[PDB]
């Protein structure tokens, strides 16, 4: 299974590039309201 | 893998949550400002 | 099969996810902010 690993792991990839955005944006917005 | 995608489904979600909370924070700002 | 279809997908949402991010949930409350 090549094509479905690199598929998850691309998926993996994606979603950790998600959640580190995610983070970040919502301590900007917070520290911009507080 | 379906736990793979499963966790992509639930990391986009989360992001997506936080995108609109931060657009909803940029937009108060903006009124505020406007 | 359709992972390579979901990962691309959950790929294309992050990255749109970040760009939205970087810009308009710090560079803009940063700019109302200052």
């Amino acid at each position: 299974a090549a094509n479905s690993a690199t598929a998850a792991a691309t998926s993996a990839t994606a979603a950790q590039t998600a959640e580190t955005a995610a983070e970040t944006a919502q301590a900007a917005a917070e520290a911009v309201i507080a």
